[PDB]
């Protein structure tokens, strides 16, 4: 490594706005980027109670924690100690359109996170302003390079009562602050985000994630 | 009328961020409500020159200034004094995507506007982000009501450099402030937006629209 | 006109296939080319009783009946005599799609039309598997050159019992047989089809369309 | 198993319409159902030679095929002797948009293929009309109920000539001709498609695939 260390701490501060409604919400965490897991303490600061499913929003609270085998270029971990910046589109099926972006700087062992998270046209009686989400599932994010940003589409799903699902596909394009850092070719990095605990309204919650890149069949 | 004067002021102001770019965006125009017409001045007062082509922003800079038959309802001048806001989603065929907001108020005889506007994965030789579109082609809004909420749907397109089409599609959600607007049936409203003049890097601009509401065919 | 006569007569036969389910359906009409107005009656001889809603089909059943203004290249009537053909795709929002064409041709005063329908993942409690649906709402198609092939982008809405609406997206590509056919610019045709009367089943339609090309505002 | 053999044959016939163009093609191989592993060789028999990229064509020419661990419900190998069938949507980023459908029966230890596909839509110089595809990348195909039907939604792309990629969305719906068959809860289904070996103009092509169903991360 060098740059980045086998534990590190994260910072992370996101405000943003969804179907009207405002909110600011506070992140203290550690990880473990080599092992590509990590865990977060998330505060609702303003807008509490969220009148929406919180679970729209937790890819918002870095591919820095995923697990890279040696055959596959690391474009995260190789974009610091000046760090990068990601946007993202998430695509729900009925209508719901949020766009997200977060500003990853370094500082000794602490990543900070500046991010922002908007969302629109989401049915009054959808799951997500009903609140009637109960998690995404695991997923795995295809790694590309489109115009030559590095770009990871996903079919992402959240997981409903009785066994059903609510789609919303997923579009992240990743850009390292500095220039000419070694762009990976295609590839894979699955996912699994939880939230392993959070209170009633959930205005405190404890998030997880381990993540793994690959090369998908046969190896 | 009543509430809505045959000519009325209009004052606005948009923050926004398009791929990462902050900028700031105040606009002070005149229009008949009546007549579907309005035009406005508009002034980048932070992050000029804007990186990116000032056409995907305009029709954020109010269907209030829409010419309604008597035979269709008008939600939107119907919502005034009281007013309401809008959410929109523009989908670009190569990815791009803005999502963007208004909550309109009336004081007096002017209206108020208080707009945002995001934008993500922008290709960075896409006609945006190399400023080479020209004009947004005139469209015809298709407006129904989904899940309690009036909506309009358009396919809209950009006439680039090089005499091509860039293709955006349009979902705005129209919210009443006051509960028990009555809604509309499925109608139409042809629009037509135009820049009038602008300066070179666009920190200066004159917008203009003319719209009208319809039942489309035979009638 | 010449090649073109006031009064067209329509011979048609589809063959399709909705959710693994076949059909056969054939046709015969009459129409004014000039005034963009013509009628069908329709007989399915294989498949009946249809397990879908009829109206999915109908659009499939030649925009050679659209009233065309002089300031715009009529590129569908100066197809003729030799015809042209199109493609289409129907994206309807909950996943359902279909895809058709139609190779169209002319004998005297006949138009012939070879036409194919196929849909696939249509929800089995969704609006079409279950004869929910009213009527294709009026619509204004955009028409543009895309890659050099005339395009036709439609955002299309079928209204529902309940008073609802379920969107469709139509995307139509038209191709003369004959090379050196004149493209039009940008502009639009209005349109309006409806199934004038039916048998229980379906298995009998009269349909109707009547449809008007335009410029938009302010012209 | 018992109604599924260790080492199965496979018969096919495909017919289809691209673009206008007709084609039918002919399959014979083998494969091992429990080991995710089968071989094809495919014959064109009318429509050579075909003027579209035949990687379009590929995942046309079944899940029986795929490695399913004993704790995911693998509701393909239930679903013999009687059989399936699918229906698919293909839906490139350019427009061009394919529908599929197979029908498969098992006699003996063959099973038998009744595949039908349909293209619209594709720009004359985009990559399937030019041919400048190489492969499929290899693919997690995301299994879950709609509608009481298992749904398979893919994030796909073709690696083409000059390093790019080009993305279409899958979406297939799996139906048993058997009512009861137990569908299973959400998973994953990573794949492996490559075309070993081909003559001149894709007459002759020797076609190969690997698949094994997981529940993704942590397991």
């Amino acid at each position: 490594m060098s740059a980045i260390k086998p534990d590190m701490k994260i910072n992370l501060r996101m405000e943003g706005n969804v179907n009207g409604h405002h909110f600011v919400i506070d992140g203290d965490g550690t990880g473990k980027p080599f092992e590509g897991k990590q865990s977060m303490d998330l505060e609702v600061k303003e807008g509490g109670p969220l009148p929406f499913a919180f679970d729209i929003l937790t890819t918002a609270f870095n591919r820095v924690f995923a697990e890279y085998p040696d055959h596959i270029q690391d474009y995260f971990k190789q974009s610091f100690p000046k760090g990068y910046s990601w946007e993202r589109s998430l695509t729900f099926e009925d209508g719901g359109i949020c766009i997200a972006r977060n500003d990853i700087t370094m500082e000794g062992d602490t990543f900070y996170n500046k991010v922002r998270f908007h969302g629109v046209n989401f049915p009054a009686n959808g799951p997500v302003m009903q609140k009637k989400t109960l998690k995404w599932e695991p997923s795995t994010e295809k790694m590309y390079v489109r115009d030559g940003v590095l770009t990871g589409d996903i079919t992402m799903a959240l997981l409903l009562e009785g066994n059903a699902h609510y789609r919303c596909d997923f579009r992240t394009t990743y850009k390292a602050k500095e220039k000419g850092v070694k762009l990976p070719g295609y590839h894979f990095v699955d996912h699994c985000i939880e939230i392993l605990s959070h209170d009633k309204d959930y205005n405190k919650v404890k998030l997880y994630e381990h993540a793994v890149a690959h090369s998908g069949l046969p190896d």
